[PDB]
Formats: structure tokens, sequence, C-alpha cells
């Protein structure tokens, strides 16, 4: 059978979003009992962000240039402060759709659910993950600025990013909910390089457990390899070096399947050297890196 | 750039999944207004579904043996009736969340949007296409039983699917809200043949639209093509033909890029022939036909 990248369910999201305006810069903020969290260059036209001073910017702002609107309701805005590259909306009113939540800063290779939206409004969703060089993959409407990425763990909903940017190479980078860059990039116009994206090689190995137990089998061998030796052939593909810990949490993968995870480094190994030979994995003819140990083993 | 496959922000449908039990059997229903909806082999065990007369063995039902929950909170069904191959119990509560909806029956070729479900609380959300043969690609939980598809059109939720049935090929059949099935298909455990699952040709080409959108030009050429001649090199690969009605709703697209359909048609002719040569489109080694020309337009 198939196997699909699926996103958390956006509902106690989608009721947080809301649409901010300074002037002729409108983006999507996230109202959180009476506060707005939006990217603080909405207070800049595109001309300042070549080199902008925010803090004389956000000076010469007063409340009512900041226009709140969530849905079709405008929301009074009574204060204005800013941490790191966050701008905090004060508002009159408590968003009484406001989920449990926490606020949380993920790590290089992990997945989260991004809900799309435009002008405030809530246009999709979809899963992604994080790369090793802390940018996100994805279309200008994918990251439009202020959508956030979250994970939902029972009733809490863990926001963990937040869209600021798109770099001149066409993707994405953006902060966690306190206002801190993943990466090295600012929120400023300057040509910024990311550094080097790597194959995520746990994420790999995971969804080539979903793919046997799915079903596909054709890439599994009787051959063996030990962890140095698979490492030596990732480093030359640009995957990710794998450690123990990785192999220890693929464990429930490797129980359930009956396939020893260094077995599957050299089915993976095997791949790498010959490709497919025109055969595909759950439909896909490249090895893919977006399903982390955790997601195979809710979705199977 | 990147360009994602976005499914529809769910929280419209969240508030109407409820989880119906009869005996050992567990599925996921749709309660809309005083009705819940679900798949009607709820009232069969297993042993009953090789060839279940279903007006029987509701007959032997009592209301209190469907065990309603709607998180937490039990529903009281005061009543019972089958509509095709759908069950509607009647329930003394109209649900508060009940959005503004519609049922509708879709076209192959379509997408929309999965609401995945566990035992009557949303697990997550997808993106898919209805094939030419009436069969939606996924994993058993991507179509646990009960699950709807749904397209949002402003304000309204427009139901048009029901997870019913995987056929022992992994692939999985269903309904639309009143109970009548897509394809060939009935709920019974038979071995069911689908049809020839054909490329859906007008997606394949709306996804060339996007990806030179994004950047990606290296499939462009100079060659021309007419619609017959490009139909015999379709049909070669089981590509589904491309019809004027077809090339009409390519139109925006085209205006868009200044590419002309016949023009993008001609390219699509040379990779079906030559491949790709070690190259990708919009990250893939493949050609995407899961987005539709609408769905296009609306994300770029």
């Amino acid at each position: 059978s198939g196997f699909r990248k699926m996103a958390f369910p956006s509902g106690k999201v989608e009721g947080c979003m809301v649409q901010v305006t300074c002037g002729t810069t409108t983006l999507n903020g996230l109202w959180l009992d009476d506060v707005v969290y939006c990217p603080r260059h909405v207070i800049c036209t595109s001309e300042d962000m070549l080199n902008p001073n925010y803090e004389d910017l956000l000076i010469r702002k007063s409340n009512h240039n900041f226009l709140v609107q969530a849905g079709n309701v405008q929301l009074r805005v009574i204060g204005h402060s800013m941490q790191n590259c966050v701008l905090k909306l004060k508002v009159d009113t408590a968003n009484p759709k406001t989920p449990k939540y926490k606020f949380v800063r993920i790590q290089p290779g992990q997945t989260f659910s991004v809900l799309a939206c435009y002008n405030g409004s809530p246009s999709g969703v979809y899963q992604c993950a994080m790369r090793p060089n802390f940018t996100i993959k994805g279309s200008f409407l994918n990251g439009s600025c202020g959508s956030v990425g979250f994970n939902i763990d029972y009733d809490c909903v863990s926001f963990c990013y937040m869209h600021h940017m798109e770099l001149p190479t066409g993707v994405h980078a953006g902060t966690d909910l306190e206002g801190n860059f993943y990466g090295p990039f600012v929120d400023r116009q300057t040509a910024q390089a990311a550094g080097t994206d790597t194959t995520i090689t746990v994420n790999v190995l995971a969804w080539l457990y979903a793919a046997v137990i799915n079903g596909d089998r054709w890439f599994l061998n009787r051959f063996t390899t030990t962890l140095n030796d698979f490492n030596l052939v990732a480093m030359k593909y640009n995957y990710e070096p794998l450690t123990q810990d990785h192999v220890d949490i693929l464990g429930p993968l490797s129980a359930q399947t009956g396939i020893a995870v260094l077995d599957m480094c050299a089915s993976l190994k095997e791949l790498l050297q010959n490709g497919m030979n025109g055969r595909t994995i759950l439909g896909s003819a490249l090895l893919e890196d977006e399903f982390t140990p955790f997601d195979v083993v809710r979705q199977c």
C-alpha cells in the first residue's frame, strides 16, 4: 500500500491566526491570550529592509498604526514591544479560542506542520522538515510571512516556528516563537548564504521501514555493515552521519519488521551506490527524508 | 523554489468527527446537525463481511447497540436508518459545531483533503486525487473507515467522500455522503478488481506550469504538437486523453507563463519519450498528477 505525508489537524491553530497591517505591509500574526505575535519587519517598507534599525523604526510607530483583524473583527492594539525578531502587539481582548500551548525550539531534522495563511486567513496545511542547514523548502505562499509551524501532543499545541524570510535562493528562514532565528540568518535584505544541505539519514531509514511494513521488500539484501563503514559511504553522498542515538530510536521499527537497524543500513548503502534501477519505493523514485522515526510509528 | 502539496485547513471538519461502536467493531462517523453518518458495515462482524444482508442485520440492532462518543461525551442514539451504503444514526443533540456544508459527488481526477481519524479522534490531514479508476491511494490509517474527504469553498465545507474499504490490492474505496460508491465496488469481502489506473494528464500539465512559475525551465523546448498527435503518445504511456475542455481550464496558467498549452504538451511528450535523464522537476524524479489546474492557480 501507500504511505502519505500527513500534517497535524490544524483546527486549534486556525482560531489563532490574524491579519496585521502597518501601512502598505500586511502579514500574518498569532493571537494567543491578549498578545499578537508577528514578524517585526511588518514595521518596515520594502526600502527599509536593506539596513533597518528596528528599535528606531518601532519608536516612530503608534498603537493605532497597527491594524489587527481577526477574520472581519478589528482588534484594538493597546501596546507594542519587541522580543528579538518577533513583534508583540498587546490587545484589549483575550482570544476566546486560545488553545493549550507551549513554545518550543526544535532540532534540525525534526518535522512539523505549517498552516500557510494569506493576509490572516488560513489557506492550507502541509508537513515539512527543518533541513540540517536550518532552512525550510516551499513556495512563496507555503512560507507566507507570519505563518507558524507546530506539533500537537495530546491536547497541547507546541509552536516551534514562524516564517520570516524567503532567501534569494527561494528557500525559507524563520524563528522560534521567542524571536530567535534558526540558523545564521537575519531579517535584512542581504545575500545570505545557507550551509550545505545534507540528507537526514535517520529519516530515510525510518521511511524504508515504513516501506517494508507496507509490502515493499525488493531493496532488502543479505548483506551486513558496521556503523563506521556505513558512515563512510553516507558522507560520500552528502548524508548526515548516523549516531548510536539514531540507531536507538529506530528500535521499535526494527522490532516490528524483524530487520536489524544495521541490516537496513546495508540496504541503504546499496541503494546509494547503485540507485534504484528504475524501480520505486512507496511510489517514489527518490529516497524521502521528511518522516522521523516517531512519525512512522504514529502512522504505522 | 518548491511547491508543496497542501491540504485544506481541517478545523471545520474536526468538530464533526465522532466514534461509532457496535459490539467489537469501531469506526469513525460524521456528526452534522442531529445525524451521525458512518459506513453501514459497522453493524457487521469480521465473519459477516463475506455476504452480509444489511437490512436483516440492521433489524436485529437496537438504538442502544450503537455507542456514539464525541470526544469523551456519549451521545444518545434515538433512531437508525440506512441510505445506500451509509448508516444514519439519529441523535438527541444537534452538533453545536456543525459548519455550513454541502454534499457533492466529484469526478475522477479531482482532488480533495482527507481528515484521517482513528476511533473518532482526528490524526492527520492530507491532500489526494480520485484516481481515474475510482480508487484512493494510501495506508490503512490514511483510509481509516469513516474518515471523510472534503473541499472548502469560501465558508462552506463540501463533503465528497467517505472511506469504506481497503481492497485486497491495498488501495481504498469509498462512497459519496449519500452512500453511493465511487467505481464498481461493493461493501463485501469479495476479490474486487479495479480498472486500469491511468495518469491524470491535465494535472501533470498544471504541475509543469507550476514548475515554470517557480523557476524550473529545463524541460521547455521549441517544438510544437497538435492535440491528436499528443494524444497518440499519451495513450502509449497510459495517460488519459487530453480534451479541449482540459485545454480551456489551463488557459490562466498559459496566460501567466507565456507558454501555449500545446507547447507545454510538446514538452510533456518529450519527457514521456526520453525521461528526465537524471534531472528533477520541483524536487521530483517522477511526473506528479495530484494537482488540478485550480489547485495550482490557488497556490501560485
